[PDB]
């Protein structure tokens, strides 16, 4: 466990501009930076990348 794991529950969306990042309901996505109460990264096998708050993530 190089960096901590989370599961999204509903990934919901509104802004749709550009190569925004989806995710999958029940995925299991890693964090790419640790800010104590603030946005993180999620890494796809898809190739990309974008910042979303905890409210659509789970911390495992």
């Amino acid at each position: 466990m190089s960096g901590a794991r989370c599961r999204t529950l509903y990934p919901f969306s509104g802004e749709r501009h550009g190569q925004g990042l989806r995710f999958a309901a029940g995925e299991l996505i890693t964090l790419l930076q640790v800010p104590d109460g603030g946005w993180w990264e999620g890494e796809k096998e898809d190739g990309l990348r974008g910042w979303f708050p905890a409210s659509y993530v789970q911390l495992l």
